């Protein structure tokens, strides 16, 4: 019968109980403020620390590094854009920055922002495979350009975008290099010292995580003006008292992603892959890039004669969660990503599994799925 | 000699187990983004309202005026001086800013970084009661002034601001007035509206809600340009995916705190002036600020013979969490010795004890810190051999 089943992960994630557990205490038991002296204050101090270091190990940060802790990767997007601009460009002789047209809206607007700035960006076209190639940000650098923006993984299609290539380019020509890397974590090797990378955004509602929380890495050190000014939290680089239950929160969740990327990548991808090879039995399907470079847990399927939000209505009316992703018609005939932006644009269906689905949920999935696109088909005009 | 009692709740309280009871579902039960259309996102849409109505109606704010969520005070607070600045000193007709030597860095390190933007900027010094009147913003105030951001009530003195008149003469004058509220949500009555405000912040932890949540009041959605950029969250002028549990939570504590604000009044007020009394019973000891405009749970004692940070450090080590706040030795009319506000980078500043009760303050608490405090100062003056 009717049944709850959540994909649509790539927005959002389930906090996971053990990372829940270990937040509880940091509310009523654990409540001073870390900055002052008594021992109320202090208490935590151990907790922040083993929080700081999983964050450090999981994503193989060095401790020349910094990573300094967010509200949002949003902030980090934000801060890390506006913070380029005001040190290379506005007080410095740089004017341009380089970036691609799929990225998340905390980067495209804020670029947007920039641009009515007077910051000349050049917003990279998207390939068949959903990629941006680095030989294509390398003809685009100038002597002016500040930075490179280049999202790890898209949200959208799961399509893995290659940042240590991309990091040698930009390291050869001295600029700075900056990846959106949510959707990296708990679902790609992360190593930002083998990605080359000089920030790194990254956000734990994704890897199921607490909402209210997110990072930023810099590489050793590097100067970035403020975006919060005030005391001297985070070393000095974001005043604001710390969130302690989502640091140590996000802390226990980076751990558990990159123990159960680890050990446990081929559950979620063997059940991905399920799904995605049932819903293309069905005539007129295609999923939207390839496979093999493709996080283990994202689908993206165009569904021909109907529409992709009446496919999201009626799967949600059967209690499936999803979401949604931009698609173009091609040749090469393929359905491939595209700027949301665009006039040729349509909606597919998108599907994102994490470690918490069951066999059980992909085969609901795939029934209703079934069932969905016949009902809808029966209704078309096409 | 140890039971711990905690007396810096200006710095940080402890989460109302009812605030935390309120946040539990929206980790693990309830956890959909609000901005999907699936059943999952949409299912915690009644509570993010709920909190929102909590927070109108705790602040007194009109459903023309805006409440948006922030991550921290902090955060509202940059966002409101730097706002300002690109909007009318960079992308307009202003260039000066009129503010306290007393506020919380947040407000003070922006403005110092603004004017390293060449923004000019009034670090307004405090009077003998610990606070800044009306006459002398209104000495301040010229034609090229885009903001004027004084904070509703001190955190290390609890002076109250007389923030109704200030904003007076600000209408008169036609210039925005920003408040950082943080200290007065569930210690002083605060209505938006009455006070004339055009900008609030404030701080979830500071009444009993949970670190990492904050907000901003902007009076009949004043155009601000936004400090983050991306989705249309929060009617488009704070993007980020909403922190759900912090949201449901700060309403349920600015309603939790509207509610104990005559509790506050009553026995809080009662204990602290128990606890105060008790102090001025040692010999030079000196209450900073008068009692009857200061918050009602907060005292600043300074001691004569003895040293601020020490006295801390001994009470910690009998269980007492306090802090610190500065002063400067003057005389009132009847030339006697008085200690006063001061800006803490003054060089006449020195370090007195800041204690801070709450709603959840007790009367053996009290007596306990009494006790000790008593301990500690004639312990610290026993050392000394300048102390007559």
């Amino acid at each position: 019968a009717h049944m709850k089943v959540y994909l649509d992960n790539n927005a959002t994630t389930i906090v996971d109980p053990e990372v829940k557990a270990a937040m509880d205490p940091y509310f009523t038991q654990i409540y001073g403020n870390p900055n002052s002296l008594h021992d109320f204050g202090t208490e935590c101090h151990p907790a922040l620390r083993k929080a700081m270091d999983q964050m450090y190990e999981a994503i193989g940060a060095r401790d020349e590094d910094d990573i300094v802790v967010t509200s949002c990767a949003t902030e980090s997007n934000n801060w890390v854009l506006k913070g380029v601009y005001f040190d290379l460009i506005k007080n410095g002789d740089k004017d341009h920055i380089i970036t691609t047209e799929v990225e998340h809206p905390s980067v495209t607007a804020t670029c947007r922002w920039l641009e009515e700035q007077g910051v000349r960006v050049t917003y990279l076209p998207v390939n068949q495979d959903g990629v941006v190639e680095a030989h294509t940000v390398r003809d685009f650098i100038t002597d002016k350009t500040a930075l490179v923006s280049i999202m790890w993984a898209n949200n959208e299609t799961g399509a893995i975008f290659p940042v240590e290539e991309i990091s040698e380019i930009c390291k050869e020509k001295g600029v700075l290099f900056h990846t959106d890397g949510v959707q990296a974590i708990g679902k790609i090797p992360v190593d930002v010292i083998r990605a080359g990378v000089d920030f790194m955004s990254f956000s734990a509602h994704k890897f199921h995580g607490p909402k209210g929380v997110g990072g930023l890495y810099i590489r050793n050190g590097h100067p970035l003006t403020s975006l919060l000014h005030g005391g001297e939290h985070m070393g000095g680089r974001r005043s604001g008292t710390l969130n302690v239950p989502g640091i140590v929160g996000m802390g226990k969740a980076m751990e558990l992603a990159t123990y159960y990327l680890k050990f446990e990548e081929e559950h979620v991808r063997k059940l991905r892959d399920k799904l995605e090879d049932a819903i293309l039995e069905i005539p007129d399907t295609y999923s939207v890039g390839p496979r093999e470079n493709r996080t283990p847990n994202t689908i993206l399927v165009s569904v021909r004669g109907v529409e992709g939000e009446a496919m999201l209505w009626d799967l949600n009316r059967a209690g499936i969660a999803a979401s949604t992703g931009s698609a173009c018609a091609s040749e090469d005939p393929i359905m491939v990503a595209v700027g949301a932006d665009s006039e040729l644009a349509h909606t597919a269906v998108r599907l994102s599994l994490s470690r918490f689905t069951t066999e059980e949920e992909i085969d609901y999935t795939i029934e209703q799925f079934k069932k969905a696109v016949e009902r809808l088909r029966s209704i078309s005009s096409s």
